[PDB]
């Protein structure tokens, strides 16, 4: 395990939710040679948020993946969750400053590694509800990695959806309809929100383009609060999508627009968006 009084403080890396996640050295010779984590923990601390966070603990340490963050340990004293430190950032935060130096085959590549990560997941039944740049890292200029599970829920044995209302400030525009509507979130709302992700990308998070930002135009920014999703459930229910981004071909778009089909069952498998955009990948280096 981790001892609390070995655990140096460098900085803080993100806030969100009822969680932060900090940059420390975990120095317990203190002659400065101990190596920088990454440290979880919760904002403020209730006990079915801490309920939450234990579940969210397991989640992380019963996986493996190339392109999942690694799971370290945990540390109590008010727990912590101990992982990697990836040196890159946020995939959202690095695409945005190295935009002229990221080619369409290197978003291909982060892409395809983007899907085999969230099949991984899929295969334990998890669900990860909470995808996007923000939260997938970059570990080096070859290799990103799904990064936070805050959100992540297991299938119960018996169904195919998890039904979840959650209070406060919902990340609405990453969301399939059927989540808006009714809660669930599944496997195939996953694949919706990896449709956003793939738009996230190819508009080089360009500020004007973002999902909210897109999708508030489209509804008119004369709309308050609690009228933003009902307008935004009409949208879509109406075959209203996020336009192409600037510069993406029109089968990358195809993707997208068939991530994010109205119905829910005809949405593309993880394993079938890696082949395609495999295939797309290798033609576009021959
Ligand atoms: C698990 C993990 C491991 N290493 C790193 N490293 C990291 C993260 C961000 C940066 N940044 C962000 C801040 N910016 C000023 C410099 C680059 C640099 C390294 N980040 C990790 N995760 C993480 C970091 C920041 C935010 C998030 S998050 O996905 O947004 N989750 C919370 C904050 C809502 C809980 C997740």
């Amino acid at each position: 395990q981790f001892e609390e009084r070995h655990l140096k403080f460098l900085q803080q890396l993100g806030k969100g939710n009822f969680g932060s996640v900090e940059m420390c050295r975990y120095d317990p010779l203190q002659d400065n040679t101990g190596e920088v984590v990454a440290v979880k923990k919760l904002q403020h601390s209730t006990e079915e948020h801490l309920r939450d966070f234990e579940r969210e603990i397991e989640i992380l340490k019963s996986l493996q993946h190339d392109n999942i963050v690694k799971y370290k340990g945990v540390c109590y004293s008010n727990l912590k969750l101990i992982m990697e430190y990836l040196p890159y950032g946020s995939l959202r935060d690095y695409l945005q400053k190295h935009k002229e130096r990221i080619d369409h085959i290197k978003l291909l590549q982060y892409t395809s590694q983007i899907c085999k990560g969230m099949e991984y997941l899929g295969t334990k039944r998890y669900i990860h509800r909470d995808l996007a740049t923000r939260n997938i890292l970059v570990e080096n200029e070859n290799r990103v990695k799904i990064g936070d599970f805050g959100l992540t829920k297991v299938l119960p044995q018996d169904k195919e959806y998890y039904k979840v209302k959650e209070p406060g400030e919902s990340p609405i525009f990453w969301y399939a309809p059927e989540s808006l509507t009714e809660s669930k979130f599944s496997v195939a709302s996953d694949v919706w929100s990896f449709g956003v992700v793939l738009y996230e990308l190819f508009t080089y998070i360009e500020k004007s383009k973002s999902p909210p930002a897109e999708f508030m135009r489209m509804i008119g920014n004369d709309k308050q609060g609690q009228m933003i999703v009902f307008h935004l459930i009409e949208l879509l229910k109406n075959n209203g999508r996020l336009p192409r981004p600037d510069g993406c071909p029109d089968e990358i778009y195809m993707i997208m627009t068939e991530c994010w089909n109205n119905n829910v069952n005809q949405r593309p498998s993880f394993r079938d968006l890696a082949l395609r955009v495999d295939q797309i990948r290798d033609n576009m280096a021959g």
